[PDB]
């Protein structure tokens, strides 16, 4: 309608509000935005993705997120695809990436969370689920969302890669599995200490374009860019920020109420009765968000210098809602 569109003016940029999108959609962020950023780079053109095939994939896969999650549904993936679009533009990376590695990371972040349970690995892990045994206890949520998301492109209706290259299939699913892979907060810290290595041999153009020599330093930014976008809240304007936080906070407190009822051991910030909203957000800033951006921010400097600032703002009003 004339309301989604005004909010669409908004796509190529960090300001949009997924929410605004969310209800102009018919409830249906992640088909909505999948379909104005693939339309917007050419996407189906370029890799002769029908439209149909297209949003019937789409669709199927939103349907397949869980409604009644609060942080993990159909909104985050569609929030972390849009993200993963604005960060593919940055100045500091035109040219940088073949089409079919932005195909590769925005398909990533769509469906990098897709049956998501409202639960960690670590609460899986502990309660002997039936993921945490198929998937022996390494990265048990993130096998299963590429899973499911690659299960999807297997029926013919669904298939929108039919139209690429056998070695072209081949060469996106090595990336996207390195993807979704690397959204695990468990590899974090390594991850963060490969992409500041990265930052200390960073080489140049004139043009102030980074040069990525082969496909393991490609893959390793879009490998940081997709946990960057996962790890995007703090960094988005303070109104839409405290959405996130209370969604996240919900299914957290919602964790150590499952946790305290199987008598097992509560973990301290899923605990409802004793975390702390604000310093959650605080040490989430202080130790995982600022020092990733940080190091993002090095390597597209100063393309990421507003984020960084919108980021400390967010931090500082976080810590002064704290006593
Ligand atoms: N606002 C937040 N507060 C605390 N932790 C967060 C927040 N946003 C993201 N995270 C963490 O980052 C992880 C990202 O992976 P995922 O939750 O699977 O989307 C979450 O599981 C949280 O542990
Ligand atoms: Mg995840
Ligand atoms: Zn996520």
């Amino acid at each position: 309608e004339d309301h989604l569109a005004k909010e669409l003016e908004d796509l190529n940029k960090w300001g949009l509000n997924i929410f605004n999108v969310a209800g102009y959609s018919h409830n249906r962020p992640l088909t909505c935005i999948m379909y104005a950023i693939f339309q917007e780079r050419d996407l189906l053109k370029t890799f002769r993705i029908s439209s149909d095939t297209f949003i019937t994939y789409m669709m199927t896969l939103e349907d397949h997120y869980h409604s009644d999650v609060a942080y993990h549904n159909s909104l985050h993936a569609a929030d972390v695809a849009q993200s993963t679009h604005v960060l593919l533009s940055t100045p500091a990376l035109d040219a940088v990436f073949t089409d079919l590695e932005i195909l590769a990371a925005i398909f990533a972040a769509a469906i990098h969370d897709v049956d998501h349970p409202g639960v960690s690995n670590q609460f899986l892990i502990n309660t002997n689920s039936e993921l945490a045994l198929m998937y022996n206890d390494e990265s048990v949520l993130e096998n299963h969302h590429l899973a499911v998301g690659f299960k999807l492109l297997q029926e013919e209706h669904c298939d929108i890669f039919m139209n690429l290259t056998k070695k072209q299939r081949q060469t996106l699913r090595k990336m996207v599995i390195d993807m979704v892979l690397a959204t695990d907060m468990s590899k974090h810290m390594s991850l963060l200490a490969d992409l500041k290595t990265m930052v200390e041999t960073k080489k140049v153009t004139s043009s102030g374009v980074l040069l990525l020599d082969n496909y393991t330093d490609r893959i390793q930014v879009l490998r940081n860019m997709v946990h960057c976008a996962d790890l995007s809240n703090p960094t988005k304007s303070l109104e839409l920020y405290r959405q996130w936080t209370d969604r996240i906070m919900e299914e957290f407190f919602q964790q150590g109420d499952k946790e305290r009822e199987r008598g097992m051991e509560i973990s301290p910030m899923c605990d409802k009765h004793t975390a702390s909203v604000e310093k959650s957000q605080v040490g989430f800033i202080d130790y995982i968000v600022h020092p990733l951006w940080e190091t993002w921010a090095d390597l597209v400097q100063p393309d990421a210098q507003d984020i960084l600032d919108t980021l400390e703002d967010n931090r500082n009003w976080y810590q002064s809602m704290i006593p």
